[PDB]
């Protein structure tokens, strides 16, 4: 890509406010100057050292974010600064006004979501992942914070900042990256074993952890230092839901994502056939319930 070809955003997009109290770093609520359309705008310095990472992120946004379960890319802008000073890059995308899944859990009594909500959100994440995996992309940072909701309760993935683009379906990677509590054992192995590798199945493990996060309010081992969780994830039994209150169908779905040996872990197509994902006869009411929660939360703040 050509960063020099990018337009200055003045008169096109404007920054309104930093989002989520800094939880996502330099991500802003923005607005189109002419139409008033909202957007999320990620702001970064263009240093010569992060060129490959910036290119990977723009390429993912440009090529794959049109899918209904990914927050859509609107374009990129550059604020040029004088010689010796770093230019700033803006990546502009769809604004998911209802916030994250982590926020949904925080704003729900008992910090636990109903199974029917978890089935709906997991299916939408799996559809977004299936689209990415079909295009040889590994997201590598699936977690509740990167799963957002629109005001209409549509589910959208964000943040391609640590993603990978493979050359073949069976392609492998070895970068130790991601968020510890959600990381698959085979990704964790790359920190201390230089010969260890992984593949796209790592995203399905992260999805299973995200489902536990929605059910129990936090991923397993959340109450421990991340270095201790990294030590335990490869050696502990695969996580399961603690309570037997959950349906056997949901318990079975978690048992399916959370296979430690990734060679034996299912891909998205096999997981989307699971009865927990496949059978959703109340999805219309789930979306009404989610929209009612969204509307109430918006009113409660002021
Ligand atoms: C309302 C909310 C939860 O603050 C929001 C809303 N809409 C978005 N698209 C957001 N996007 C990101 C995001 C994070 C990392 N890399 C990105 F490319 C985008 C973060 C927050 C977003
Ligand atoms: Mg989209």
């Amino acid at each position: 890509i050509d960063l020099s070809a990018l337009r200055d955003p003045a008169g096109i997009f404007e920054l309104v406010e930093l989002v989520g109290n800094g939880t996502y770093g330099q991500v802003y609520k923005g607005r189109h100057v002419k139409t008033g359309q909202l957007a999320a705008i990620k702001v970064m310095d263009v240093t010569g050292d992060e060129e490959e990472e910036i290119k990977q992120e723009i390429n993912m946004l440009k090529k794959y974010s049109h899918h209904r379960n990914i927050a859509t890319y609107y374009g990129a802008f550059i604020k040029k600064n004088p010689p010796g000073m770093d230019d700033q890059l803006w990546l502009v995308m769809e604004f998911c006004g209802a916030g994250s899944v982590t926020d949904l859990i925080k704003n729900t009594k008992g910090n636990t979501l109903k199974e029917e909500w978890i089935a709906y959100i997991c299916r939408e994440i799996l559809r977004g992942l299936s689209h990415l995996h079909q295009h040889k992309v590994i997201h590598r940072d699936i977690k509740g914070q990167n799963v957002l909701l629109t005001e209409n309760a549509e589910v959208k993935l964000v943040d391609f900042g640590v993603s990978a683009q493979l050359d073949r379906t069976v392609g492998r990677r070895n970068t130790f990256i991601g968020t510890p509590y959600w990381m698959a054992p085979e990704v964790i192995a790359c920190d201390e074993n230089p010969d260890a590798t992984y593949d796209f199945k790592s995203d399905l493990w992260s999805l299973g952890i995200t489902a536990i996060e929605m059910a129990e309010g936090a991923p397993p081992l959340c109450d421990m230092h991340p270095m201790r969780a990294l030590f335990l994830i490869p050696r502990n039994p695969a996580p399961r839901l603690k309570s037997k209150k959950w349906s056997k169908k949901f318990q079975s779905f978690i048992e399916s994502c959370l296979v430690k040996n990734h060679s034996q872990r299912p891909a998205t197509e096999q997981l989307m056939k699971h009865p927990f994902i496949r059978d959703q006869p109340n999805e219309r009411q789930v979306r009404i319930q989610l929209k009612d929660h969204i509307d109430r939360t918006k009113k409660k703040r002021g």
